[PDB]
C-alpha cells in the first residue's frame, strides 16, 4: 500500500555553468541588526566585548613594542535629553582601512584573525571574545544613526569619523582630536529611549559584562567591582570571598553548606564553581554558564543534569562551541562529555563529603536528597543510576534507630552466598518493624533496608539493580475466655475500622498497638486525609483488664475509652500526627472517669 | 569623586568618502553550517518547510488539479535524505538568485506581492544552507511550471561555489538529495527522520509521506473556529500536545487581536497532578508560528499544569527560529493570559460548582502557590477569587468565596474572619469558633492545610483585613469587650475558687506557659491555648512561645480540677499537664503527639477506680 513518487529518472543535458555564492547585502544587514538575539539591549554585551577586545589586543601589542601606560578602561555615557548612548574604550583603535573593513563587511572579525595569529598560549587566546564579525551591528537594532570615532596608535595616522544610519550605505571622513581608541555613540530610536537612562544602561551591563576584566565606567562612575572568582586559583580563595562571592551569583543571603571549585581542559577548556546553599528548598537562580568572562545563559541548559539543578555557581569555558545569538550553545560531542564528566565529578565531590563529614551530610541528604532520588528515576544509563545511588541513605533492621548506611555498607554486609538486596519502604520504624513481611527474613538472618522517605519505593523500582545485585520488596492475665469474650466485643464497636484484632505477649507498657501487612495502603492513608488495620491487645495491660470489666458496668463510657485505646495505638504507629479530632472525646472521657 | 574621558572635543576634517556594505560570503556560509542552529535535526523542518512554501505557491497559481505533497526517503546505505515535493518548482534564473544568493527569499518576494495568504513560512532566506549542516554534498532537481522550461540540476558542497546544469527527468516540483556527511548518519534512519517531521512539521497543512508511508499530520485547532471543534477532537488533540492518555476536564480555547494577536488552546487534564511531577522543573505549554512549532515563559509558574498550545503573530522569531523576540510583549502576553484563565476558571466555578470542587480540590495548591509566590496585591486577590471555603453562615459542604463573603458583610465592618480546622465538624465545634459566636460576625472554614499560610500572606482582600478567629480572640483582651459566660453564676467556680485554682496552676506549669487566665468565652470546651500570631506559630513548627492557656470554669473537668488539687493532689497534676496538652492539641501547636500516649494511659488507669 505505498505511494512514493521519489525515483531516480533524472540525467544531466549539456554542459553546467559555474556560480560562487552571493549575499543580499542589504537585507543581511538588516538581519544581523535586528534578528539575531533574543534581546535589543544586547548591543551593549557587543559594544564592551569590542571594547574588552581593542583593549586586550593593545594589552597583547605592549608585550614587545612597549609604549605609554595609557590606562586601560571602557566608559559609557548616557544622555537622556538627546536620547544617545555612548561608548569609549582606549584600546588599539582602527585605521582608515580598518574601519571600512571590519565595520564595513559583514562577518569580517579583525578580532577572529587576531586571534588565530596568536602562539597558543599568549593570555590574550583565552580572553578575545569576538569571532563572528557580526555583533557591531546590533547597534542598529536601538539607533538610528551610529557615530564611531576612532585613533590608532600608529604612524601618526589621522582620526577617522565612521557614520551610517545602517541602510546599506556609510561614510568616512577625517576627524581630529580623537583620542586613542574609540569612540562609539548611538542616536537612539524613539521606542529606545530607556537606553539613554542610566539605571536602565547599569541593570544591562552587570547582567552580561559584570566580570569583563577591564575597569567600565558609567558617567565617570565605576561598575565592575567585582572579580571573576572561577578564573582564579582555589587556594588563592577565601572562604569568605566565596560566601560573599556565592551570595552575588545565587542570590542569596545565606551561606554555601559545600563548595566545589572545578578546573579542567579537557573535554574542554573548563573553571567553575559549585555551591550547595545552607538553606533548603523551596534570576541566580541555577547555575549560569559564561565564556571568556563575558554571561552566555543565565540558566545553563546542557552542561548539568535536570537532577543537580539545585547546585548554584558559574561554569565558564573559553573553546564551548557558541550558537551566533551567543545565548546558546550547538549541539557538540564536547558538550555532551563535559555533562557527563561534571555529573561524575559532582557525585565524586559529594562522596567524599559523605566520608569527610558524616554528620554534616546526613543533614544534606535530608534536605536535597529528593533530587538524588528524582536523578534515579528519570536517567536511563544504569551505569548512571547506581552512580547517583552511591549518595542514598537508608535505615536498617540489623542498625540502631536513627543511624544511617548505604547501599555499599550493606552490600558489605552480605554473606558471600546470597546475592540480592532486601528493603522495606515504610513510613517509619515501628510500622517496618511490625510488619509480617518483615518478620519472615527476621527469622531467616537477613538484613532489610528500612526506606521510610517519600519515592523511596518508586526510586529502588527504578533502580532495579545494584552492584549486580537484586534489589527486591521484602514483600512477596485475664484467662483465656475472658479476652475472648472482649475480643468479641470490641470486634463490634469497630467493625467499621479495622479488619482484624489479635492478643499479643509482645506488648508491655502498651494496652495495645496497631500493625500493617500492606506498607503500600498506610502510605495511600497516610496522603489520603482531606487502609486495613490489625491491633493487637495486651491482655495483662490494667487499661484492658479495665475495659474488659467496663463493657459491662458503663457499655457507654467504655466505648470511650476503647475508641481512646485505637486512636493512642494509631498515634504510637505514627499513623495519625494531628489527634485533633480525637480531643473532644478525650475530654468527654476524662470528665466521666473523674466521678471521684 | 568622578572619572570620565568622554568629551565632545571631535570634528570632522574636509570631505566624506560613501561606501557600501559588503559581506564575507565563504564565511557566513560557514555560520549557517556551523553556528546558527542549535541543533542539527532542524534542517528537516526547513527543508519541509520550503516544500510547504512552494505548494502554497502552486496551490494560489491554481486559482487562477496535481496532487500537492511532500515525499521523503531515507537510504541507510546510501547515506542519504531525499525530500521531494510537487510544487512550484524554479527556473534557472530562479535557482541561482534564490538558491545562490544568502539572505535572498523568493517567498518573501511573493508575500509582498500579495496586497489569503498567511500560511508561507519563508522570510529569511537562508534556511535552504542548514542542509550543509548534515550533508556535505547537495543536489537539487527542479522543475518550473509550466512554462516551456526544461529541468535543472543545482550541486554543490556549500563552501564557495555551486553548479547549474540542464536536465530531463524532472518532475513539476522539487526534488533535493543530502548526501550525510558521516557523523550524521542517523538521518538515514526512518524512525529518526519520522520524529522529526512529527516534532516540528506534524501541522504543516500538506500530506508527508515518508518512504511511502503518509505520516498522520493533524489539523492546527488553535487557528480554527471555536464551534467547529468537538469534544472528541479536543480530546484527541489534548492527547497528542500532554502526550497523556486520559482527557481534558477543562477546555479554554482563546482567541484574541488586541491588544495582541492570539490563538491558543488550554487544557486542564481530568487526572489528579503527579505529586512526584509538581516537585520536578517539567515546558507544559507548546509556542507555534505558522504551523510550525517553535522550540521555547508564556504562562505564570502557578499556571504550569495547563497543557496545550499558544500561537501569536506579535512573537517576531530570531533568524534560527527558536528564540522568541521583544521580552516586553511576552510578559504582556503572559499578563493577558494569566487574567483570561481567571476569567475562564471563574465562569467553570458558575456554570458547575461541582465539578469546580473536584478540580479546585486537585489542583487548589497551584492557586496558593500563585498567591504565595507573586509580590504584586491585585494579581494575589485575583488568583484568591479562585479560592473557596465552607462558611459559618452557610449548610456545611456548601462551598463559598471571599467575594460572597464580602458582600454579606454589612457597611460598618472592615474585618474577614476565618478558621483553620482539618473539617467542618471541628471548625463548628472548635472552642475558637464557640468564641466567636457571640459576635455576630460571618467566619470562612478552611480545611486545607495550606489554606491559612495563604490567607497570612493574601493580608487582605477588597481593602478589608483578613483575621483568624484565635487571632481576634488575643485582641478582643486589650478592649472593653464584654462578654457574658454561656452558664451562669452558680454552675461556676466563685471568684475565691478560680484565683486559688489559678495560682495552682501556675505554680504547676511554671516551665510552660506565659499566662493562665479565666475566660467567659468557651461552652463545651474546658480550656484553650491563645496566641496573639496563631498562624505564624502553627506554621513556624515545621522542624518555645508565650501561649496563654484560658479557662472554662463553667466546664465540669476545670471544677473537677479545682477539687482534685487538694483531694489527690499528684492525680491533679497529671490531669493539668494532660488538659494543656490537649489544648495544645486543639490549638495545632502540639510537637510529636507520641511522647504524651504514656503519660496520657497512665492518667487513665489512674482515674478509672
Ligand atoms: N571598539 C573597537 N575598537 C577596535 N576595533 C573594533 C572595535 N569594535 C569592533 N572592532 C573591529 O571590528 C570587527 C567586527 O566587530 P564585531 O562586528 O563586534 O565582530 P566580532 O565578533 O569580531 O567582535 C572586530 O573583529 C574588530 O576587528
Ligand atoms: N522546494 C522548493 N521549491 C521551490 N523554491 C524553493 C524551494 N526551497 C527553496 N526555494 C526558494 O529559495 C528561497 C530561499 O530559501 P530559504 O533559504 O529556505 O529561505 P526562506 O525559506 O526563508 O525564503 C525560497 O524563498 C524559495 O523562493
Ligand atoms: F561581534 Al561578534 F562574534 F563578537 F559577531
Ligand atoms: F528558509 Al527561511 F526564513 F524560512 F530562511
Ligand atoms: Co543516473
Ligand atoms: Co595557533
Ligand atoms: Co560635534
Ligand atoms: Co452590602
Ligand atoms: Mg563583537
Ligand atoms: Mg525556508
Amino acid at each position: 500500500t505505498l505511494h512514493n513518487i521519489i525515483t531516480d529518472t533524472e540525467n544531466v543535458q549539456g554542459s553546467f555553468s559555474k556560480h560562487e555564492f552571493q549575499a543580499e547585502t542589504k537585507k543581511l544587514l538588516d538581519i544581523v541588526a535586528r534578528s539575531l538575539y533574543s534581546e535589543k539591549e544586547v548591543f551593549i554585551r557587543e559594544l564592551i566585548s569590542n571594547g574588552s577586545d581593542a583593549l586586550e589586543k593593545l594589552r597583547h601589542r605592549m608585550i614587545t613594542a612597549g609604549g605609554d601606560t595609557a590606562p586601560m578602561e571602557i566608559h559609557l555615557q548616557t544622555d537622556s535629553v538627546k536620547g544617545t548612548f555612548t561608548i569609549q574604550d582606549t584600546g588599539v583603535g582602527m585605521n582608515k582601512e580598518d574601519l571600512v573593513s571590519n565595520l564595513g563587511t559583514i562577518a569580517r572579525s579583525g578580532s577572529k584573525a587576531f586571534l588565530d595569529a596568536l602562539q597558543n598560549q599568549a593570555e590574550a587566546s583565552s580572553s578575545i571574545i569576538g569571532q563572528f564579525g557580526v555583533g557591531f551591528y546590533s547597534a542598529f537594532m536601538v539607533a538610528d544613526k551610529v557615530e564611531v570615532y576612532s585613533q590608532s596608535a600608529e604612524a601618526d595616522a589621522p582620526g577617522y569619523k565612521w557614520s551610517s544610519d545602517g541602510s546599506g550605505v556609510f561614510e568616512v571622513a577625517e576627524a581630529s582630536g580623537v583620542r586613542q581608541g574609540t569612540k562609539i555613540v548611538l542616536h537612539l530610536k524613539d521606542d529606545c529611549k530607556e537606553f539613554s537612562s542610566e539605571d536602565r544602561v547599569k541593570e544591562v551591563v552587570t547582567k552580561y559584562s559584570n566580570f569583563v576584566s577591564f575597569p567600565i565606567f558609567l558617567n565617570g562612575r565605576r561598575l565592575n567591582t567585582l572579580q571573576a572568582l572561577w578564573m582564579m586559583e582555589p587556594k588563592d580563595i577565601s572562604e569568605w570571598q566565596h560566601e560573599e562571592f556565592y551570595r552575588y551569583v545565587a542570590q542569596a543571603y545565606d551561606k554555601p553548606r559545600y563548595t566545589l571549585h572545578y578546573r579542567a581542559d579537557a573535554p574542554l577548556n573548563i573553571r567553575s564553581i559549585f555551591y550547595v546553599p545552607e538553606m533548603k528548598p523551596s534570576m541566580g537562580s541555577s547555575v549560569a554558564l559564561y565564556s571568556r568572562k563575558i554571561l552566555i545563559q543565565t540558566k545553563a541548559t546542557d552542561i548539568l543534569p535536570k537532577w543537580l539543578r539545585f547546585l548554584r555557581g558559574v561554569v565558564d569555558s573559553e573553546d564551548i562551541p557558541l550558537n551566533l545569538s551567543r545565548e546558546l550553545l550547538q549541539e557538540s560531542a564536547l558538550i555532551r562529555k563535559l555533562r557527563d564528566v561534571l555529573q561524575q565529578r559532582v557525585i565524586r565531590f559529594l562522596l567524599d563529603q559523605s566520608k569527610k563529614d558524616p554528620e554534616k551530610y546526613a543533614r544534606f541528604f535530608e534536605d536535597y536528597g529528593l533530587f538524588m532520588r528524582e536523578g534515579i528515576v528519570t536517567t536511563g544509563e544504569q551505569s548512571v543510576k547506581e552512580d547517583i545511588a552511591k549518595l542514598l541513605r537508608f535505615e536498617s533492621s540489623a542498625l540502631p534507630a536513627g543511624q544511617q548506611t548505604s547501599l555499599m555498607e550493606y552490600s558489605s554486609r552480605m554473606k558471600a552466598g546470597t546475592r540480592n538486596i532486601y528493603y522495606l519502604c515504610a513510613p517509619n520504624r515501628h510500622l517496618a518493624e511490625h510488619s509480617p513481611y518483615f518478620e519472615a527474613m527476621k527469622q531467616k538472618d537477613m538484613e532489610v533496608l528500612f526506606c521510610f522517605e517519600q519515592f523511596d519505593e518508586l526510586t529502588l523500582l527504578h533502580l532495579r539493580e545494584f552492584d549486580r545485585k537484586k534489589l527486591i520488596s521484602a514483600e512477596t492475665r485475664l484467662s483465656s475466655e475472658q479476652a475472648e469474650d472482649l475480643l468479641a466485643w470490641m470486634r463490634n464497636a469497630l467493625v467499621q475500622r479495622v479488619t482484624n484484632i489479635k492478643v499479643t505477649p509482645r506488648l508491655d507498657t502498651h494496652p495495645a498497638m496497631i500493625t500493617v501487612l500492606e506498607m503500600g495502603a498506610a502510605r495511600h492513608f497516610l496522603r489520603t486525609q482531606q487502609l486495613q488495620p490489625t491491633l493487637e491487645i495486651n491482655t495483662g495491660h490494667d487499661l484492658i483488664k479495665k475495659l474488659h470489666a467496663l463493657k459491662d458496668s458503663n457499655p457507654e463510657l467504655a466505648q470511650l475509652l476503647l475508641e481512646q485505646i485505637y486512636d493512642n495505638a494509631m498515634i504510637a504507629a505514627g499513623l495519625n500526627e494531628d489527634p485533633r479530632p480525637m480531643i473532644s472525646r478525650l475530654n468527654q472521657l476524662l470528665t466521666r472517669a473523674l466521678e471521684k
